[PDB]
């Protein structure tokens, strides 16, 4: 970072940095957005996503006229220190691409669906029903893997997945819990 | 892009050349940053590919035409204001010129780490029973890797009954990666598992 911000390519953009600014943990992206020196610096020492407009006047932090703003996780140059790319975490309430998605944005988006409908009209089971869910889905899974019935180890494998994360929640986890902990190891 | 949808891109803010964001179709990893004009636009869509201006060469250019590593279009989108596209693209071999994937550095976002995950463990079917912990199960068989996997949602299942966070935590990690690694087995992936779960 203090070797990284030097060689950043400032006369190649006209003063003007690309910024990519994608989510921290589910990696939708959120916008483009432009960098001066200065925005970038700020950025850094605030820990906001700030950008200098492009269209006419001054630096302006993300959020400052909604109460939207990015938390910064990290920031990274390109090879040819031509664009960066932010990872933030959005406080206050998806991005700017229309409905399109990566496909494991998904499972991420799964997770926020059963989430929600703890509120509806399989959680009011307990946990312990739930656990049960699990536990002999996976049984399930094993046995289709092991006669090699693929569309039906999908199915199982699927329904296991769908209940783990109902049971993460019930428990006040989530699956990026799990996914960092494999992280960690 | 529908016909319209093209009709309103800002080419004039863009002084003609559009920014384009390109990330991986599947696992979400940002690749790189490029600029179309109109025409460049045109080709990506008629051809499939990602095909650049560049304003170095002043020529049109399909990103792959001198490595071979092109870039499959699978989706592309305005964002709100019509200055930058999003093109959602299946790589075919591996994206930037030092060996590695995209341009950003070891930097990702947390759910990436998943996708990578699968792909060791993709890997590891060729490799050994000595290379690797995930080699000696492939070379166990399929029944021996199903075992850990019933094991494994039956420990999760107890340690959520109990209410341990810390246990539930680490056997559903437990739980994940051998998941990955029956589906791996039986010529399945997580990415077909997530289809299933979205086609409901």
């Amino acid at each position: 970072t203090e070797q990284q911000r030097r060689e950043l390519d400032w006369e190649k953009t006209d003063g003007l940095m690309p910024v990519i600014v994608q989510h921290a943990v589910s990696g939708e992206v959120l916008m483009l957005g432009y960098m001066n020196p200065e925005a970038l610096d700020k950025t850094i020492e605030s820990g906001k996503v700030t950008f200098f407009s492009r269209t006419k006047q001054r630096l302006w932090i993300k959020g400052e006229t909604s109460g939207n703003f990015l938390n910064v996780v990290s920031i990274a140059p390109d090879c040819d220190n031509d664009t960066l790319l932010v990872l933030a975490n959005p406080i206050g309430p998806s991005s700017c691409f229309g409905n399109t998605a990566h496909q494991w944005l998904f499972l991420y988006q799964l997770e926020q669906l059963l989430a929600e409908r703890k509120y509806a009209d399989l959680y009011a089971s307990g946990t312990k029903r739930i656990a049960q869910k699990m536990g002999e889905e996976g049984v399930e899974t094993a046995l289709a893997a092991t006669v090699h019935d693929r569309f039906e180890l999908t199915n199982e494998a699927s329904d296991l997945m769908y209940h783990l994360l109902v049971l993460l929640q019930d428990q006040d986890l989530d699956l990026t819990t799990v996914i960092e902990n494999l992280h960690k190891r």
